[PDB]
């Protein structure tokens, strides 16, 4: 990833509210010198992204996290509402097309945690508070976990650098702007979300 | 990516068919020994992902094409529908929580395409044809690509391996299964079409 400046973080906080937002991520670890990645849920801990602590978890039958042992660098891609830009949007005549997307790119050292359990419940905290209505783990959900965890592996991940990306169409011009915003209004409502949150 | 027996691709060509439906990838590639990732257009040439060319463009001004130029290995994320099964859904008493979600994974040797107008003009067909209407590039636009070519770098990779990953909740019993089916029906009808395209 290359943050354009154009298309940088407008606050500092935003990046916090994507990983929040968009737990299903991609983590990344270079088995061999080739990249492997899983999609697992990941967790952040603490207010900023920068410097703060990643939690996920994944099959103990997935040989991925055996790599992890050794403590190498990470890359955890979070990947917030995506749309793409058709110059049938914009009604102009010479034109090219593009895609619009926010991710965040976290980089770190992972580790095993000890603690799986927490880091699952975590994680259920995590994805269940905000709906409506949210699951809270009865107590034999409770139990039921425990009788998981022989299959479970979960990791923690020190984040080193991180990067933001919420490319939005802000290099636009008024008039194709407010095109490219009213045909995600229609589509793609979490997009246009993001270009109110981008001015 | 782990592929769990009861996550296979039902037919071999449930492959090809995410990747040409979900063109914007993620490509991965190991900068130094971490990875690095780039989201990017990627396109596929041929009938089947395995053995098949990808093509993929990216700003000149992302430097993480300047680690393409040895021709190591890269990885491909095409990521399909995906949603959060929340055990609400489910309606039992001890449940655990899950993502659904469909993916293909392609890795192979990558290496500097000097056609970029040719890589860029077969993506705008990719992406413009199915659609409706689809956008043809007048012969201005042919002309602004070309004026735009100093800025883009295009990109091939041989697919050396494939994985694809189809976790769409086979393994729940019947009654859970409607439901979940039912949920993402009203909320990600996408998704619900491959629970239906698995069974
Ligand atoms: C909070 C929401 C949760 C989500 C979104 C979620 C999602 C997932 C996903 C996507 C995988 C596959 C990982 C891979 O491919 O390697 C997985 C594996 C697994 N997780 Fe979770 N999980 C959640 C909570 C939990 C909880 C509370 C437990 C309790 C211990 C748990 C235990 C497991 C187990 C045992 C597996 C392996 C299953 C297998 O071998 O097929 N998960 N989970
Ligand atoms: C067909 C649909 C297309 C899509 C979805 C698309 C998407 C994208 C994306 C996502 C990037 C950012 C890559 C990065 O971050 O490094 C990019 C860069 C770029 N692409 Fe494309 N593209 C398309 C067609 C074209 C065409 C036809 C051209 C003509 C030459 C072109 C030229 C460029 C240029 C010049 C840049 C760099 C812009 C900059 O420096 O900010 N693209 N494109």
């Amino acid at each position: 990833m290359h943050v354009f400046p154009r298309y940088a973080a407008a606050r500092p906080e935003q990046a916090a509210e994507l990983v929040r937002s968009n737990p299903f991520a991609l983590v990344v670890s270079a088995v061999d010198g080739v990249p492997v990645a899983t999609h697992a849920p990941v967790i952040l801990e603490g207010d900023a992204v920068e410097g703060g602590t990643l939690l996920g978890h994944m099959a103990r039958a997935n040989p991925h996290w055996r790599s992890f042992a050794s403590s190498p660098d990470v890359l955890v891609v979070f990947s917030g509402p995506h749309g793409y830009v058709s110059p049938t949007v914009y009604a102009t005549d010479p034109a090219a097309p593009t895609w619009d997307y926010a991710a965040v790119h976290a980089t770190g050292r992972v580790e095993l945690a000890e603690d799986a359990l927490d880091v699952v419940e975590r994680t259920v905290a995590a994805l269940e508070a905000p709906r409506d209505p949210a699951w809270t783990p009865t107590p034999a959900s409770r139990e039921y976990f425990r009788a998981l965890l022989p299959g479970v592996v979960a990791f923690r991940v020190r984040v080193r650098t991180e990067q933001s990306m919420f490319k939005l169409s802000q290099d636009l011009d008024a008039e194709r702007y407010a095109r490219v915003r009213e045909a995600f209004a229609a589509d793609n409502p979490g997009l246009a979300d993001l270009m109110d949150r981008s001015l």
